């Protein structure tokens, strides 16, 4: 192949925290094949929860390539923030990775992040204290052990609606007012929640980690990014499955989790000189090796498809319970509408306000429609 241009420049590069160590080893494998391209590895601010925030306070001294999380990708492409990726590097990222992270990063047909990881929650027990068959289900693990989680946490049980058969965003998560949660179907869910606070093997807590530490929870519902510290927590009672079937309707359902697409996106604000350095380093970090570099340190779910088939990968635990989790029907792509902030903001009090009671049943309904109404405006 002929020559191609040189690639140089100084960037910066945000990753959530306790990952920049081995962010750090993946930048030095970038630079043996890009020597002139500086990288600064820090934490972002607020994480990759928090990247539309904290790129948006101040979008010229944000990193050149920050961690994102999929659903705040639409707000941001249309706020200006992230650019479309070129047609070979979409080509790249489509043929190379699984069909949903394509998904994921995908806004009115274009991509304008490159996806690297696949995040479904799923059960972590103690299997001193639960079996793998007590587990299948909500009443039967919570008849027999304290499971321990946040009811203000809408990423947490949001998706219970989805169990309850009620759409997001419509079909494919697109249509500002798609959202059907406004019916009996929805009022389903908002007692399942309510019926929790009962349950006296369900705990209330914002740290269920710290729960797991003290031996007050026998379980807890998490994502992949905390493995590597659930591992440490639970020695040689760790175990983890899908998430159970809970209880609507008078029949058995899988509870569903978020498929969230963990990415890394470009800073269209950042310096113009650094902007191919910055889409170069953005690709590297989410090829197959440096995918899988991540899985060794912490145990995320790589989206690359020869990797998910991979020995390691097919056969470690918490892949396999996460990659059953993001199958059609165990979870749904969290949508990226730009009406998502507000989304977040009005869904916690719905669940929580249903959960504590501070929402009686009769007002279910009432509270459905308003909340219907706040995230469908245009
Ligand atoms: O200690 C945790 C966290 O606390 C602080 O964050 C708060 C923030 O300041 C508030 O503004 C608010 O955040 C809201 C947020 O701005 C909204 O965008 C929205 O968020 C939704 C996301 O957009 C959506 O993607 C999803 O989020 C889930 C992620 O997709 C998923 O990956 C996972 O996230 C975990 C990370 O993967 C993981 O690396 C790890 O991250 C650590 C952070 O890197 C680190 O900065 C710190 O985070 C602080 C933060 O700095 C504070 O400002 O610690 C993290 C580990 O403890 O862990 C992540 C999980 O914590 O899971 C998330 C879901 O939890 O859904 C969310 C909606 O739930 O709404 C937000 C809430 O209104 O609140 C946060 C939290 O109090
Ligand atoms: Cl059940
Ligand atoms: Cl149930
Ligand atoms: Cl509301």
């Amino acid at each position: 192949g002929s020559h191609m241009k040189n690639v140089s420049g100084s960037v910066k590069l945000w990753v959530d925290t306790t990952q920049v160590p081995y962010y750090k080893k993946i930048v030095a494998n970038f630079n043996k094949k890009y020597p002139d391209v500086k990288v600064k590895v820090t934490q972002s601010p607020n994480g990759s929860a928090n990247a539309k925030t904290d790129v948006g306070k101040d979008p010229a001294k944000a990193a050149d390539v920050f961690e994102v999380a999929n659903d705040q990708l639409g707000s941001m492409a249309e706020a200006g923030y992230i650019n479309p990726l070129s047609p070979d590097a979409t080509k790249a990222v489509k043929n190379n990775n699984v069909a949903v992270a394509s998904e994921g990063v995908t806004w009115k047909g274009k991509m304008f992040a490159y996806p690297f990881a696949e995040q479904a929650q799923t059960i972590y027990y103690n299997k001193s204290k639960l079996t793998a068959d007590d587990v299948k289900t909500w009443d039967g693990l919570t008849a027999k052990g304290v499971l321990a989680t946040d009811f203000t946490n809408a990423y947490n049980f949001y998706p219970v609606f989805l169990s309850a058969g009620t759409q997001l965003y419509g079909k494919t998560g697109e249509t500002v007012k798609g959202t059907d949660v406004n019916s009996a179907k929805g009022e389903q869910a908002m007692a399942w929640f309510a019926q929790q606070k009962s349950n006296k093997g369900v705990m209330q807590t914002s740290n269920a980690l710290n729960q797991l530490k003290s031996g007050k929870a026998a379980a807890i519902l998490d994502g992949p990014w905390n493995s590597a510290n659930i591992k440490k927590i639970l020695g040689k009672n760790f175990a983890v499955a899908p998430y159970p079937t809970i209880k609507l309707d008078g029949k058995d359902v899988q509870m569903q989790a978020f498929l969230g697409i963990e990415t890394f996106a470009v800073n269209s604000h950042a310096s113009g000189s650094n902007q191919k350095a910055a889409a170069t380093l953005a690709s590297f970090i989410t090829n197959k090796e440096s995918q899988l570099i991540v899985y060794d340190h912490s145990g995320q779910i790589p989206v690359d498809k020869t990797a998910q088939k991979s020995s390691k990968v097919a056969s470690d635990p918490v892949a396999g319970a996460v990659m059953t989790m993001a199958k059609p029907g165990n979870s749904t792509l969290m949508p990226k509408m730009p009406q998502m902030a507000t989304f977040w903001n009005d869904a916690a009090p719905l669940i929580n306000g249903a959960y504590t009671g501070s929402i009686p049943a009769s007002q279910y309904s009432t509270k459905l429609d308003t909340f219907v109404k706040n995230i469908s405006k245009a």
